[PDB]
């Protein structure tokens, strides 16, 4: 799904030195228990922020959602849909297959590992700067949520986590 | 589907903005058979977002039966067909109609393209509002077969987008 | 009688592979026992509509209104006025020599075959599409009066046949 | 071009340009009187349009005539010029691009600001021709509750405009 | 499996207007209560007989028989086999597999959904034409056989549909 | 150009003009009742700009129009459109630049000059985009004390306008 092109704002420089900071974490692990949502904006990760707190500009070069299976999803899939929006949308719950691009995912069964269950974000239609001079109100937002399927509240049966590459520069001299 | 003539547009240089939509139809699980049969030019959702457009043409449209968790292990089975807006298909007879699919989603391959419908735009017609009231308006009619459902299972949804160009913006109400 | 142009829609393709159907059905036949009235219009016509009731299109490339004599007619003549007009147009009953281009034919007497009362549509100026993506307002329609002249209620002066030529085009798969 | 339109080819046949007018009715206040019409079927216009194939507006207006009634007793209607989809409801013509809130009558009967004119250039000037158009001109007005005496009329609702009507067909004389 | 060539008449024309008239109906719908065996000869079949019922000639540019499963059918598959021959030859009940190009299908498993199954015609080795000036001896002729398997006589394991394309031309003037 | 703007790269997107109407408020003489808003968030239009990512103004303007009620009694409000930096207090819009006190009724109910259009060349006309623009319209009027009944509703105020929308994003159908 690509989203047609929108006006965007100008930025002069890039040519500043910058390092690519690669990070990943896992963003949660989730169970048949109950349906859970999580929507977050990558504007105000907590580790994100943390990342580039000293830095005044910081822009994703890529990034991705990854719904990886577990061994106890072998038997009991779990369905996990999930979305890539501008930080001004905001999806509500389990309600993610209403907006363009939003994917239900079914890990589990036989198949325990496949590419077709990480979700990537298109930062060219999306705004890959999450810190800069400028408060950016159509930064990446992923929203997802878990549907329950009568799990046994220990087993965690699938894992959410999110990798990427920030480009961080112009670090500012705070301590 | 062989070629028919049809009419022509003329101003297509006109300012428009290409919009791309997507909504769940509904979710069904087998406890009975559930039948539906839509015109895209009627379609309740479509219409609420291109009342306020006088042109509103597809690009593409496509209609997805995405299986669930539940249908892991209880396969469910829908017969689906992209027809013109004159026929309408009955109920659980889309098989009888050229093009007609009988997809079956679930089992251990829970995730596959080869059950998304897309609506054949070349021989239907993409417009759906405009000036002239249309007869060859694409509809989609599907019909969900009883397999033994909970009721409650929600064993497949049915999912529904594509992308439409909509030009000519009215004073609507809001 | 031609009618001035009027603007008409244009119609793109016309190149589908498509097929001549000759019909050709006996409208009624009548006596002079009554005046009757009867006016049709080419697109709604039942054995017209069933003959084109599996294609996306269907255009007419001639028509013609016959008004056939009888031997009972030959020392009675019977007289019927006709008009071909625009399917907005609705003639009234025994009116159709105010329309422009109506007839007032008279069959019978010595002369028991004559082409002179078959009334041909000028499908210049009409609409020749009877079915199409959009529905025509000005298609054929044909209006005709037949007046009584003490017909004995079953002889049949007359036999009024509606006979022509319809390209089907672009068939639709419905069954 | 503000949307696409359907083609019609030989549009350049004789054409005469025929302007018309005609009072669409009188209202008191008395109580709420709702109105909208489609110019592809009015009545008293088709027989105008009638006797020829194609009827293209050149311009159209709707305009609310004060009586002298009204001197003492100002009344007011809300109209709008729309699309023929469009079907507003009744006292909401001014929750649409375009529509006005008229009140006529009070200290000064001279307020010539009644007009409405339609913006052809957003909606459809064809009234007839082969096909049944969907976007033509409709005039929707509601005339709110004054304290009319029920036998006044102190407001009078007219339509005036340009027709260019083409290609007569046979119709009666 | 291609069959040899062998001589077929010469049928001079082929120029006249014609439509492409594309059909599909379901032939069956069977399940594993008893085997069933069903053969048709495609000149003959009732749909595609009243389909081409106003046309002088009827000849195919494309047909084949699917064997669609259905989700009784997930958990127990069921067998089919089927042949394509000359309306000459009739294969018997459950002996299709003896016949050249005859397979033998099973429609079911974990995998619900397979080209696999669809079996095609080869018209060039067949008789495309089912209605022209003379009858053909060497049309298509489909004949299949459904294995029993213990269905409990109401799942409808699999459905037999057959869908193609026929060329209608030269319609003759009869109602 | 009055001040520099930011630089919005790719401006060339297909876009189109959305015309929009709609009633801000009826207005009583029975209190004074203030009212500023500023267009970026306006509840009843961010419902048109949510499904786009891009919003620029084209043509806004505040419209004071009378009802017959207020023919008897003349009604007082006073309006301004400002920088959305700007937030004029109550009562005070007459000593900003552009800011007309429209006293609605009397005598005759027909002067036209209602109308308060926005200065969009001494404004921001982008509504929304990528960032919050600080000087974006906003529209601030404070409506009179009356001698009003509480119920009659004796003014009506608008907002009109075209803003051309373009991005269209994948939000709810």
């Amino acid at each position: 799904p690509r989203l047609p092109a929108a006006p965007r704002v100008a930025e002069v420089g890039l040519n500043a030195p910058s390092v690519d900071y690669p990070f990943q974490w896992v963003v949660a692990s989730y169970d048949g228990s109950e349906a859970k949502n999580l929507s977050d904006d990558l504007s105000g990760s907590a580790t994100l922020t943390k990342v580039m707190a000293n830095y005044r500009h910081a822009e994703l070069t890529s990034v991705e959602l990854e719904v990886c299976p577990l061994a106890a999803a072998f038997s009991k899939p779990i369905s996990v849909s999930a979305v890539w929006t501008i930080a001004s949308i905001s999806p509500a719950s389990a309600s993610e297959t209403s907006y363009y691009g939003g994917r239900l995912f079914t890990v589990g069964g036989p198949v325990l590992m496949s590419s077709t269950t990480h979700l990537p974000a298109d930062l060219t239609r999306l705004n890959p700067v999450l810190k800069g001079p400028v408060k950016y109100t159509d930064c990446p937002r992923f929203s997802y949520s878990v549907y329950s399927n009568g799990g046994t509240k220990g087993t965690n049966l699938c894992t959410i986590i999110l990798r990427g590459v920030v480009r961080l520069s112009g670090p500012s001299g705070n301590l």
